[PDB]
């Protein structure tokens, strides 16, 4: 049902020890729009709800990446920019992405369903984690099995923030 | 994000050593309904709960103005009616107020939100200040950008009485 990974290291991308990452990845299938169904507090989406990636492809091989969120504090919806590339073999998903103005980290999908439907992500430390899916709700079955990786690849799922999404 | 500024500085209108004051105001769009959320103790507002201040837009390119708050020692409504008129450029968010007679009152937008939901508004010194908002509650982040503009222009966030609002 998940695509194979395998364990990857590489020096200010991945977390500590490695991670397990996607190995026969397919970036065509991955462009378009995913939902945040979770993340940790990263302090660059702080507040944020209702929030989106979209991603497409670039003349030079990266991944332009418009995130979109709504603000309720401020009662605004919100936009940025940035890009995706990957740091070797487009097979293995592993980027830097800009995550704010021009400052990039590691980018690294750690579960991802055959059907490219729903996405584990994490940063380049245990303080960065996604769930993504291209609906804005996921079942309790596919909340189970992501939270399930991530633990055991060393995350603490208590640190989730459930991200408000229509439905 | 908010308006821009300039220091606008005039003895009996502004406070000492002058304000920032809003310098692209639309007045179209300050227009209708705002509730004060909250203001330091004015002794003509005292006591007052629900008050919301309304501006409409004169012939003579003033505005009219209606203060209208709840007096529970009346266990009534009262409103005040009132002109505003600028004391410069349209633009610049400075106005005079009356209400009695020849007597007139600064009325100074210092901070104002670009979708014009939400302003600080100081009147001729620094125990004259206001938040006034186009919904009745205002979220923490809004009411701590506001109170930072009020310390700023040397205001003391201290003073304000957080008013009644449904």
């Amino acid at each position: 049902h998940l695509e194979s990974t395998s364990l990857y290291k590489k020096s200010s991308s991945t977390p500590p020890r490695g991670v397990t990452v996607v190995n026969n990845f397919d970036a065509k299938r991955y462009l378009g729009t995913w939902y945040e169904i979770a993340r940790f507090d990263h302090r660059f989406e702080r507040g944020l709800e209702k929030v989106t990636a979209t991603y497409s492809l670039r003349d030079d091989g990266g991944l332009n990446v418009i995130n979109k969120g709504y603000n309720p504090d401020r009662g605004m919806w919100q936009q940025s920019e940035g890009k995706a590339y990957f740091t070797g073999a487009p097979t293995r998903a592993a980027l830097k992405v800009s995550f704010f103005g021009p400052f990039y980290g590691g980018y690294n999908v750690i579960a991802l369903d055959r059907e490219y439907r729903h996405a584990l992500v994490c940063g380049p430390d245990r303080d960065y984690l996604w769930i993504l899916s291209r609906t804005p709700t996921i079942s309790d079955e596919v909340k189970q099995e992501m939270l399930a990786v991530a633990t055991r690849e060393g995350f603490d799922v208590s640190k989730f923030i459930w991200v408000q999404q229509p439905g």
